[PDB]
This record gives C-alpha cells, structure tokens and sequence, in this order.
C-alpha cells in the first residue's frame, strides 16, 4: 500500500530531510517512539549486551545514541571518517546512523576483503578511527603503524549503556546537503573508494516518491551485502516510509527461505546469486505467497519462486485481482552509480530504461553520443552520482568521458533509450572477425544449451598480446563450460558450442571443454 | 570601454565557452587571427628561439598548439594532471591553455616553494608529467625516483617548432563543465592545499558579471600578479576573451611596474600589494600614471595614496555627462586560490572586505555553524559556484573545511546591518585573555594608525605549559607586543604603557608588555 | 534583533511554507496560539461586535476561519479571485490570511479608486464576490448588473460568529508554488494594471534575505503603508512568521503615526513618504521618537532629518562591541506592486535607489533591448522571482512590458560601474529639446537644492499641431517651468532667468519660459 497522503506532504516539506538523518526526522512527522521498526536476526549483540530481534524508534535511537558517545568520547568529530570493517548489514546501518548524527563519516568496508588490499585500502582514506568485531580486530590493530595512524580501533563490545551522555549536545547533526555521510568500496587492484553525501544518497529515493514511486509501506526484507550502498538506502528509505524493515545477516538461499516464511515479506531484496541458491532448493512445501516482488543486484530458473507467489494488477472492471506469480526485479546499479538509475520488469540483458532523476548513453571512444544499435560504453549522469572517489581525484576524472559517468559496461540501446548489458568493458575480446563480449556469448550458450549450469568465455593470444576493448591486438576465444549434474558429455564440445553459436548467428569459438 | 552587444550576446550564447577554451571559441566570434591579443615583457622565450614582445591570435594559437603537441607525444592524454613549476605568468598561461586543449590539468606551482615542501606537495598529486626551466629542472629530476614518478620533468626548451603535428586530431578538446582545468596551492606553515578548478568554476564569477554588464570592459589591463595564482589565469582568460589587450609582466618590483605602465598606459594594473607598496616607495615626482583609472590589488597596504592622486577616473557630471575626476580607483581583491577570484565587492572598526556579488553568499558563523547576527564576531564563509570542487586527492582536509555549509576563509570578521563585512584576523592568530579576545590584524591596524612612527607591530600569546589559548581553545594568556618602529624614530620611555594608552582609547585589551625591536 | 537559529532551520527547512499559509505553519514551528501577535488600532470590527486591539495566534487563526467560513458558504471555491474593496490595511490582511485559507484570489482593490475606473477595473477581472464596507457597499452593487456578475457583494458585518463551521473540511488549502494569492493594481491616468502572486513570488525576496541572515529580526514593527499595496500585506506576514510584533495603522495622517509611534514604540516603522513629510512639519519638540531605529518610506521627500535626529541606530565601537548611536536610519523603498517589494538595497546626481540585491538582476536598457554602459541613460529594467508572474487577464499588456528580458519599471535611470542605480524620470514625463532630453523630475530636483524658497516645480513641453516629443517620440520642444513658492516667499523679478540661472550652473538645457504660480 501506498503511504499516506499526510506522510508525503509531510517528506516532501521537509528540506532537511536527507541520509544523514532520517531517524531524528520521524518522530517530527508524528512517529511514535513505542512502535516497532527494525527486525533483527539476532547476531548483533547490542551494548546491553542482549541480542534483540526488534527495536521500537525510540530503542533504535538509544542504540544509535550510544554509538555516538563512544565516538565522540573517543575523539570523533564533525567531518572524520571511521572505518566500520564488519560484514553485518545491521553493523554497518547502526554504525552510520550514529556517526552521521555527529557529522562523521561511515566508510563501509567489507571485512572478508584480502588482507592486504584491505590495509591500503583503509590506510588511503586517513580515517581517525576504525570499529569492527573480534573476528577481524586483531589484524586491524595493524593499521595503528601507519604513517598515519587512527586514533583507535575497537569493538562494537567496547559500547556500554550510558555512552550516550558523551554525545555532543548539539546532537543530533544538522547536515548540509553536500556534507558527506559514508564512503563504499567498488566490487581488480585497490577497489576505488566513493563517498556519497546527505543528498546524493536519498535523492533517487526521494525524486521516485514525489512521482508517486517507490513509496510503499510494505514488509521488506533486506538479504543484501551490508557494505553495498543499497543496503544502507533501503534500510533508511524503509524506516522513512513506515515499512517494516528486516535484517537478514545470512546471504544463504535457505536463510532467505526461511526468513521469508518466518517474516512473510511482501518485498525481498538480495543480491543475483541469493535468489539463485533458494531456485536450487525444494520450494515444494515452502509457503512464499506474501512476496509480490524480488528486487536483485546474470540468472535462470528464476520461475521456480515467482510462480510461488502473486502479483496484483488492475482487471477489466478497473478494479484489483489477484494474478499468479511474483514479480523479479534486476536492479542495475553500483557504489558509485548509486541504488538504480534504470526500471526494467531478447539480445542481451535488458537493464531498462533510465529512470526520471538520471540521463543514459552509450558513448564513444571519443566521448560522442553513439547513434541506437551501436556497441560502446554505457555512461550516466545524476545527483545520486557519487561526487567523487576520497582521496583519488586522479582516477575519478579519469572515470568520465564526454561528461557522462562511465560504469565500466559495455551496451547499446534501441531508439525507445532502452539500453541492454553486454559485457564488462574489461571482459570484452577482440579477434580478427570482430569483437566478442563474454557475458553476452555466455547468456546466448546458456539459453540455447539448457545442459549447461555455468560458462564462461575467454580470449587467449600469444605471450604479449593485448585484445582488450582499449587494445588493438586479437585473440581467438574459447568456451569453459560446467554441465549440470546428469548431463550427457558432447564428444565434441567445441563443435557443440560453434553449433549453436551459428544457429543463433554468433562468431564461434576457436575452442571448448566441459570441466563440469 | 564596455564590450559591444554583438560580443556581449555571442559570449552569452556560446554554452561551450568555459577557462578550457577561451582562445578556440574567439575565432568563432569573429575575432582575426592577424590581431595582437598577448603583449609580453620579453623574458619569455618562443619555441623558434625568438623573445616576442606580443603575439597575434594566430600566434598565440601556435605556440600552444606546439606545447600541445609536445604533451601528447611525450604521453599526456586527457584527464592528466602536468605540474608547472616556474614563477612566470606567461609560463603558467601559455601551459594552461595548451594542456585544457588536449583535456589535461596544469597543476601551477609556485617554483620558489621550499624544496622540501614542494617535493611533498608535487609527489601528492600524482602527476604525469613535470614541466619547468633550467633553474629548478635539476632539483625536480628527484621526483622520477617517486613511488609514482612522472613520465616526464621536461624544459621548455624541449619544445620544438613542428611539434604541433603530434597534437592529437580531436584538437582541440570539447570540455564538459566539470571537466578539470587547473590546480593552484594555498599560500606557509604545513603542505599548501592543492584547490582544483573546473572548466565552469574558473569562469562562473566573470560570466555573471558579465551578464550584469559588470567587469567586461576592452580596457588594456597591465598583469604583474603571481603567476601561479588563480587571478593571473582568469584576468588573463578574461581579457583575451573581452578583446581587452592583456600585458604580462613578470617582475613585480615597484619600479619594473612603474616602467611599464609609462611604457604601456595600461587602464587597469593589477598587481599584490608589496608591488603597489614599493611604487608609492619612489620618487613619482616625474612619473606620468595618469593613464591608470583603477588598482586592483588582491596581497594591509597604505600610502597607495601616493599612486591614487596620480591618476584619474571617469564619473557621470551634474548634467548627465562623463566628466573626468582627479583621483585612480583601488580595489582590494579579498580571495584565495580556493574561493576562486573575488566574490566581495569593496573599492572604519577593520579591514573592510565588501558586500557579497551576485553570484556568492557569505555569512558570519558561529562554532556550530549558526549564522550569527551583525555585529559579533565568528569565522568568515562563503558559497558560490566559484568556489573550487575539492581538494586535489585530499577529501580529509576538504570537509573539514565546511562549517554550517559554508566554505570557511580561515578569517574572523563581523558584518553590519547591510551585510558588509570587516575582516579582523586570521582564526589561528586570535588571542583568548582574561579580558576578551585580541585580534591581531585589528589590534595592529589600531595601534599603527594611532602611531605613524610605528612601520610593523606582532602581538604573542604567552602562557604555562599545556596552555592552548586559540579561538578553539578556552585558555586565557598575556599578550606580548613587539613594535619596529620607523627609521631614526625616536624610542619611547614606557613602550607598554605607550602601546595601552592607544588600547585604551580605543577600549581594546591592554598588552601586558611591549618592548621595540 | 535576529531570530533564534532554531526558528531560522525551522523555516528554513519548510518547503511548504509560502505567502498562503504562514499562519498555519506558525503553530507548527512551536508558537503558542496565547500569543499576542497582531495589534490593531481599534477601526476594525470583529465579528462578535468587539473593536479588538490584539489578537492572539489562536484569536486571529479564528477570525480568519470565520470569514473562510462565511466565503466558502457563499460560494467561494479555490483559484476563484474576490475582490476586497477598502482602505483599510487589517481589511485588506484578514481577507487574504481567510481566501488563500481555501485556495482563493484576494483582490485588493483601493476603494478610494475613481469610481468610472473602479467599475472597469473590477469587471475586468471577472471575480465570483465581492467584500466591502458600508461606505462604498453601495455603488459597488452596480457590479451584480454586470455581464458576469459577481455572486455576492457583502458587508464583512455579514461575517457572524460561528460561520467558521461552515470552511471546508481540507482546512487550510495547501499550496502549490505556482498557486495564486494575490491580485493588487498599479498606481493615475488610464485603467490600473492588475498584476497578481503566487504562493511562492510574494514570499521568495523575504526568504532570499533572510537565507542570508537578513530582514530577520524580531523587532516591533509599526505598518502604516496603504493596505492595498503589496508591501503592507508582504510585511505583516513577514513580521508574524519572524515573530516579530505587527502593528497595523489605518490613520496615514503624520500626528495619528506620531501618537502610534509614542504609545507603542516601535522600533521600524513602514509608511509612505505622504505620511513623514507631514510628521517632520509637526512641532516634534515633546515627541520622543527615540524607539525608532528605521523608517521605510515606499512612497521624493525632504526634511526627513528632523524625524531622523529625534531617533538612534546601533552599530559597532572600535572595541568590537555594540554602540549606541545618534541617527535613526531611512531606507527608500523602489519598488512598486508589479515589481513586488524591494529589488534594491539603499539607505547626488538623481535619486539613487541603491544596488541590487542578490535576488534580482538590474540594467539600463537601450531602445532594442541592449544593455547600456555605466554612464548612459536608458530604460531601468529588472529580473527576479519575486516578480509578478503577469497581469490578471491582460496578456497583451503584461508582455509589452518586457524588454531584453527585463521588466521595465517605467522609470529612466543610469547606473554607475559598481552597478548602484540613480533614478531621473518617469519614461513618460521625458521632453527632447534642441539642446537635449530634459528629465522632469531631476530637473525640478535641481532647482528645488539650488532654492529652497522654491516648494513645487513642474516642466512642460510645448510643441506644434502633431509634435510628439516624447523618449520614444522624434520631435523637440519648448520647456516651460511652473514654480510655486514657499509661503509669502518674494516672487523673482526674471523668473525664467533665475530658473535658467541654476539650470546654467549644472550645465543642464534651460527652459524657454518661467512662471510663478
């Protein structure tokens, strides 16, 4: 359901509403301090030390609040970055909530980045502190020998009751729109380090509500990586609108199952992979009716869910019905480019059209607007762009051709501005008969060969060759393909791939093998 | 003279116009390439070997377009930064407009920044490239043995006629407006900062000027400014741009001045204040500056009323008609390389700093970054698109630059009832006592106009170990002063009481000691 | 004094507040509806019969949903316009805060209007009602014959105690930006121009300044402005949002503002020029005036430093604390109902009208549209968003009024080059000569400093059968002068020579002839 009309004239006169204070807004528009607002999964440990499955606003705020003293007390002020090195969604939220209340900066890093990338990722950014948990704190004390040193690196167990009386008594924060409130990683050498701002981070969030969009007051749960952007949005957007908001910890398809029969949520976000493992699953005595749509952030067998569920739509007498099936919902976005700049609900995948509040082309070498129908790099512009890499000016600009931002995709769009993935700019494989793009020859392989679970494409030259989308040498491309369990082996896997890669009018592959 | 409306609305409809292609779009307006645009003082020296004294709109598009060449071969692409070490306006000009034509970045350093520092401040940036002349080539040579060296740390010299056929053949580069153009340093103490500039940015300010019939006059302009600040690119941008002849002068001693306004007759000199101090240092007994109707001084000068008397201005008389008027205009330009070029207009309690342009807002601010009200004191801020996005590879210092949402000056300062704004110190050099707050800047501005026989005055904090007395700070100290005072002058008796007897006049906070130097 | 910063980020951050709805968002922002907030001089009657003084928040939230009320009854439906004839500015007020309660147009109509004039004015604007008092109620029942005639045309006695229950439900209607409010009339000869504000127009220099910690202050502010301009109904909405105490004055007349000013003290005072002038011709030896800090004249007047003197304005000592000073402050107000309330900051050769503020754009205007250099007389023209969005009905009027993208404020002007604005005619009242365009009102600005026995000065053109002399004309003419002299002042013997003789002296045209009158 959508929220009430008093809600959205409510956000809507609201200027200062942004992502670095949604929490401290709710109780203006009337939110009562009693109500329940956030489940929990149980692996956060608050400073009490219980393990709630639920917080009320008011509780949420005294969470927060405490978080807050501690780093205050600790030497944290207005414009500091932290680093929050953690792989828990409800970690990361708490944290930000906090540290934006004093006007600091949450850099979200996953933990289970490698050890070394992970220190001169961190050392880069010159954060004053860093908090994290006992799996991973004792090899973070490392970072008290940078050149550089934080002043701290701690546990979450380090925050008691009462902390909060250490917290600034101008709390919480009133946030300029450009004042910057976290920093994320990139999914590849040192991940580039975007920061986003009280306005960049809500404003698809709210340009999508003022149309009428995006704007429901229904049960999500959230099983999405808790150091992508996405994750901190959806919470905060969730809290907003009045949803109930769920946490889910465990990425695992059967963790999802089970939490969506424990919660019954009407929405699920997650990531591709996730819904994937629960398709695998047995889904024969799983009650999935509440969802009415998946939102994911590369898939097949996705109907093994939806035709689970329903979906409701106007019927001939302009009044609702139930239909059969959920609706899937692949998200095109990043750290950078923000939650999504396209809707999507055929030659490659199509991510959708560009949504109101962003501007989309395939762009040329030179930086040229590309005609439909040709192949060149997928560019974007909008204010929930990320303003720039910390620290990195060098590759930021680099980032940016003919004033569009690149993401680092290869497409072409149709004449409607629907645009369609291909590849990675990256994975993209010249040969002498024209390029080919990985991605798009493994959705065509998996699409015509049902046989097939997983493939993948690769060029291969001569030792010193380069056929890369930004290089000029060729390559011949070969097919590595998993085969599912059951599946008869071809004789000739080579001449099986070049088989359908004709019938669909593909180049073909210089070579194959099943490794399965 | 103001600009003709044919310019006027040519330059208001080209929306590709920005600091990143001024020279390109002139040609498009109608400007020929036969005419002479660039005027300089000779210490430059031209690819062919020659030393011109001015070059033509074709020239000039020459020569850069030989320096681009030169950069594109030697491995400069877009988006690039290209360090500029040299003390010449005409180096960092003619770099500058090649470099923004291939899309790359002129990072301007000032060469006679400590080796140390600027071997810290260049290695920062991550440049791609260094290029100088002969006098600091060898001391820059050390950053190719950088973790992240440059490609290149090249002379001038290296650059041959016919390296324009190496230029690449999109030239020249069609800039988006958040397209990066420039990067200048702050001005002591630490690392400069390092403020980049966009091809918007560097030009927002005349722009909107411009629109409001404001700063776009064809009025020769005599350039003697640090080369490697912003103001010395965006006045020569500007005036290339207005079809205003631009003269470049290197030297900034008062006398290198004083011979080129007599051998040029510029309208307008723009210059910092130690040139401008100098000149009203010498004779001008037998100075003809009766050329000069405007000063524009970006440096806490006087005696600039020596070189005022000297020349004159142009008003409207009793009967609606120009009328000439004893008397040159001075105008203190209050600005960084950060907050652009000049965002106050001012041509008393404090070094009055002007009301806001159109184009910028400014306020008063409290610790917590409330707008305070006129007539108290807090730190100075400012918004404007004019202002630099960023900090070059420097986010952790850039934000803490923001307060309440405004851009902080590093000023202290009050402003009245009508928003105009007096500057009293610098944050850093204010003094917390058991009286109240002493602003140095004020406190000396006060004492010296009391007593001409002083020529500099510093006051200095004194307290006990652990003290911290700053404005951040909550510890309270005595103020020391120390007075040189003028040539031959006679010493007092009692120095501190001489130093309160004018505090208390002026019902400031009394020194505790005062000894001349 | 400046409002508290935590009403300044309240406001600030309400982007629904507007000029429809300011009494509404009060309670929001924490006001106590036991407030006292508006005083009233005791000329309005309230609906339950009393002759109220002050009204509280909540008294003046109930008053208003009264009369909402009683419209929404009678027919009264949003976007409708209602014409409110009177004289009255707490009229004027109350009508408006109760239509745009449910989204209705507030007509302002001056009921002192000639009535030939006030018919066509009002039948032009189509409005579904009409609201009045008994001294004009009957002429304007005239209107009910018209071709669209209006639905009612009452008495604000027919308002009764418990019409309130009749307001729609939805109380009070939210505003779009773009939604109108207002519709008020132009100033003597032809039919007024009907220029109407949005939600947004009537309020965004308000909150322009006050973004910029400007026109913010609490202080008690006295209105004695004609409650049918902009101005009166801008400034009391504005002093009940900053908090500020309102007071409305419906007497005009120099001794009723005089006897406001000392039984109230307040410490601004807004009028027209009328209404100083006649103050500063009082005795004002046993007045004490002293609360006064700022008077606002949006009215051409003199001797205005007899009622300044008797006040005192604050302003800041060398001791960087608040000083007391002698002077009370007068700021001229330019601006009309078109131009919405003030687009210049000021308080010589012409009237100057002061600098632009940051809100608004200004220029001297060719005939083709052209911007002028500083210097030249031209066109005054004006850009800003608190500009009326067009005149009611009249297209064909509203975009004749643009020229080079500027809104011409019908006066001619020129500028100086740090864009401060010097008035010197009415566009119409201009007469070409011979020697030159001779200015009316600059030119009896001049011989009125030069002879302060004169009190009037009048120019006139005279030409042939079909001579048109006019700014826009080709023809040349003739000036006569029209002088009358101060009380028992002696008559010249050559009064075209003694006019001739101070027009000589400014190097102004002389007139051909002179007359005492």
């Amino acid at each position: 359901m959508m929220i009430s009309e008093d809600l959205r004239q409510k956000v809507l006169a609201d200027a200062a509403l942004g992502a670095g204070n949604v929490i401290h807004r709710l109780p203006l528009y009337g939110r009562s301090l009693d109500e329940e607002v956030l489940w929990l999964d149980g692996t956060w440990r608050a400073p009490d030390g219980s393990r709630p499955e639920v917080l009320t606003l008011g509780g949420l705020h005294e969470v927060v609040a405490e978080y807050a003293g501690f780093y205050t007390r600790a030497g944290v002020r207005a414009k500091d970055a932290v680093a929050i090195v953690s792989t828990s969604i409800t970690d990361f939220a708490l944290n930000l909530m906090a540290l934006t209340g004093i006007g600091a900066i949450a850099s979200l890093v996953n933990a289970n980045m490698p050890a070394e990338t992970r220190r001169e990722y961190i050392r880069r950014q010159r954060v004053v502190g860093i908090m994290t948990r006992e799996p991973w704190h004792a090899d973070l004390l490392a970072h008290l020998d940078d050149d550089e040193p934080p002043l701290f690196v701690a546990l979450q167990s380090e925050v008691e009751p009462g902390n909060r009386e250490h917290r600034p008594a101008a709390y919480p924060f009133r946030h300029a729109p450009g004042d910057p409130i976290l920093i994320s990683h990139s999914s590849t050498g040192i991940p580039k380090s975007a920061f986003h701002t009280h306005e960049t981070l809500f404003h698809g969030a709210l340009s999508r509500l003022a149309d009428g969009l995006d704007c429901s007051t229904r049960k999500r749960l959230l099983a999405l990586p808790g150091h992508h952007v996405s994750a901190m949005s959806n919470t905060l957007l969730g809290l907003t609108l009045g949803a109930p908001v769920v946490h889910y910890t465990d990425p695992s398809g059967k963790a999802v199952l089970d939490g969506i029969e424990k919660h019954r949520p009407t929405i699920v976000f997650g990531f591709t992979h996730t819904f994937t493992e629960m398709a695998a699953e047995d889904l024969t005595d799983r009650d999935l009716t509440s969802v009415e749509a998946y939102y994911a952030s590369h898939a097949v067998h996705i109907r093994r869910l939806l035709d689970k569920g329903y979906h409701t739509a106007t019927g001939p007498d302009l009044k609702p019905k139930k239909v059969p099936g959920a609706i899937f919902i692949d998200m095109f976005g990043s750290t950078e480019m923000g939650y999504v700049l396209f809707d999507f609900v055929v030659i490659g995948r199509c991510i959708g059209r560009p949504m109101r509040f962003a501007q989309a082309a395939v762009v040329g070498e030179d930086g040229s607007v590309l005609p439909p129908g040709q192949v060149g790099r997928l560019g974007v512009r909008s204010k929930s762009l990320t303003p720039g890499f910390w620290n990195d000016n060098v590759r930021w600009h680099k980032q940016w051709l003919g004033g569009y931002f690149l993401t680092g995709d290869l497409a072409y769009r149709d004449a409607a501005n629907t645009f369609y993935h291909l590849d990675r700019t990256t994975d993209a494989i010249r040969t002498e008969e024209g390029f080919v793009y990985s991605a798009y020859t493994e959705e065509v392989l998996l699409r015509e060969y049902p046989e097939i679970l997983d493939c993948t494409v690769v060029g291969l030259a001569d030792e010193g060759v380069e056929f890369g989308w930004e290089d000029e040498g060729v390559a011949t491309v070969y097919a590595l393909v998993n085969l599912v369990e059951g599946a008869e082996a071809p004789q000739d896997p080579t001449a099986w791939i070049n088989e359908a890669l004709g019938r669909a009018g593909l180049p073909r592959v210089a070579g194959a093998a099943i490794v399965t």
